[PDB]
């Protein structure tokens, strides 16, 4: 009953075309586990075979044209990805397809185009007159032709850019007769240019044509909802309207989650008020927290984990997680979990009545970049607290964060889920006890840490009350035998 997401990649995986097969693959672990939904990486044709999928070069070819070097995408082809999707629809395995409509990379040509420089600190400040540069703007599709669609992409479809080819140089750009969108996050001015070509939300045919890209790749993948790429950087409303439309167009949910990066519930708030909470967020606080509790040595107080995040506010709006792709090492947004909080940061998520969480493949499976300090695979420490979640987290929630360092929960039963009920401790410090109400209804039951960490027994006294230990630096998750 209990749902859990899971991101079904990470950044460094091998280029080997085998990514849709191998999820494909392990549809059934997937279902076995408790994982009821998967975010997939984008499935469009990158910049190069290699690129991870924010490229977005053409998002008309899901590994189905030989354009860029390649005809499968880094993760195989249209038809892998559609017989991935069919495997894990037959596990009631909901999938939401990565939406990259910040941008577009990979220009098949150059264009003459009049612009100016702008601050790259404060983007609102035009720092040249007008200058004729070469920008990567005309998008042709060579491989694809009008298959699908015959909508070409040119400059005027967008509002800078960060190259000019002719100078060979690299600054922000922006167009002749271009205005950054509004609204984006007030960052740097305004923060609407991040990368390659900035798609103009200005204009009416953009704004027509990716809402009706969208209702495609929904019914090509069959997708039960989306993923929302770097939407700090694309216009709100827009956004708001592309939700909007999907569902509309495709008479379905379409669950959505907006990657919205700021370290900062306010500006999240504003950006769910702003899309009037039609979809949910990723708890980037949260994240921070945890990065913050695994890299002070117990100096943190593990108190304030309930306060200042998503989840704390609007758990019905938050997507949590500990890691994701960005935040592993090398990345752009490098803010790892330390290995040795991950299960702690894990049970938090997982085992907690708020929110909706999500499990990171780099986690399950290790990172494969090329540094000595990758993510080893956390598998074995988190199949436990997935159980958990999927066995035993259900019924009313006690909270017990009354310590810098030992703060637990328990969860007392849903009489739906026969034998649920859990209490859970993690200390990012020394380990020691914490007595807990679990429930009369448990009461004179013999729990058991579901994470082997502690080998006691524990019997829930007439009361409802138990004697919960946890290890140094730890976790542990009782429940019953
Ligand atoms: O697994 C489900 C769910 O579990 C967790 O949610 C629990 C939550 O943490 C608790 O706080 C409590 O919820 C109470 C809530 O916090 C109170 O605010 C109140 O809620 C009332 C609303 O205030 C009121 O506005 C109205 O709500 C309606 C919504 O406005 C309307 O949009 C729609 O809701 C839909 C969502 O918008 C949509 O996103 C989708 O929701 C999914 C979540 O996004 C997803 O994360 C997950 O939710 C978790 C949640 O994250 C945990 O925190 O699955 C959701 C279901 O698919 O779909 C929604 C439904 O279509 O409709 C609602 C009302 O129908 O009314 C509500 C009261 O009904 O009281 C709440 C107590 O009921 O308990 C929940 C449940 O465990
Ligand atoms: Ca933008
Ligand atoms: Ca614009
Ligand atoms: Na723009
Ligand atoms: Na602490």
């Amino acid at each position: 009953l209990n749902g859990t997401l899971m991101q079904y990649f990470e950044w460094y995986m091998p280029n080997d075309g085998q990514h849709w097969k191998r999820l494909q693959n392990d549809s059934a672990y997937l279902a076995e586990h408790g994982i009821t939904a998967v975010w997939i990486p984008p499935a469009y044709k990158g910049t190069s075979q290699d690129d991870v999928g924010y490229g977005a070069y053409d998002l008309y070819d899901l590994g189905e044209f030989h354009q860029k070097g390649t005809v499968r995408t880094k993760y195989g082809t249209k038809g892998e990805l559609q017989s991935a999707i069919n495997s894990l629809h037959s596990r009631d395995i909901n999938v939401y397809g990565d939406v990259v409509i910040n941008h577009k990379g990979g220009a098949d040509a150059t264009e003459y185009v009049t612009a100016v420089e702008v601050d790259p600190a404060d983007r609102n400040r035009v720092t040249s007159g007008e200058q004729r540069i070469k920008a990567w703007t005309h998008f042709q599709f060579p491989g694809r032709g009008s298959t699908y669609s015959d909508f070409k992409w040119y400059w005027y479809h967008f509002d800078g850019t960060d190259w000019d080819e002719s100078r060979k140089l690299n600054r922000i750009y922006k167009f002749q007769g271009k205005a950054w969108d509004w609204e984006v996050s007030n960052e740097n001015g305004n923060y609407d240019y991040l990368m390659y070509a900035d798609i103009d939300y200005d204009h009416p045919d953009v704004t027509a044509e990716i809402k009706r890209w969208g209702t495609w790749y929904a019914n090509e993948l069959q997708l039960d909802g989306f993923r929302l790429d770097a939407v700090k950087h694309i216009k709100f409303s827009f956004l708001r309207d592309w939700v909007n439309h999907v569902r509309e167009k495709t008479g379905k949910e379409m669950f959505t989650v907006a990657e919205y990066w700021q370290n900062d519930l306010g500006a999240l708030e504003n950006y769910l008020n702003k899309t009037n909470f039609n979809h949910s967020v990723f708890d980037v606080p949260l994240h921070y927290q945890f990065h913050a509790a695994s890299t002070q040595g117990g100096g943190y107080d593990m108190r304030k984990l309930l306060n200042g995040t998503v989840v704390s506010k609007h758990p019905v709006k938050a997507v949590t997680f500990v890691d994701n792709h960005d935040t592993q090492p090398g990345q752009s947004l490098e803010s790892t979990v330390q290995t040795w909080f991950k299960p702690l940061a894990y049970a938090f998520i997982l085992t907690r009545e708020a929110g909706y969480p999500q499990i990171f493949y780099g986690d399950m499976y290790g990172t494969k970049g090329a540094s000595q300090r990758e993510i080893p695979a956390l598998k074995h420490k988190i199949e436990p607290i997935l159980k958990a979640r999927k066995q035993y987290a259900y019924g009313a929630q006690h909270d017990y964060f009354d310590h810098h360092n030992i703060v637990g929960w328990t969860r007392e039963g849903d009489s739906s889920v026969a034998n649920s009920g859990l209490a859970a401790l993690i200390t990012d410090g020394p380990g020691g006890t914490k007595r807990m109400y679990v429930g009369r209804q448990n009461a004179g039951e013999t729990w058991h840490d579901i994470t082997g960490n502690r080998s006691d027994s524990v019997v829930i006294n007439a009361e409802g009350w138990g004697e919960f230990h946890v290890n140094g630096g730890s976790v542990s998750i009782y429940v019953q035998r």
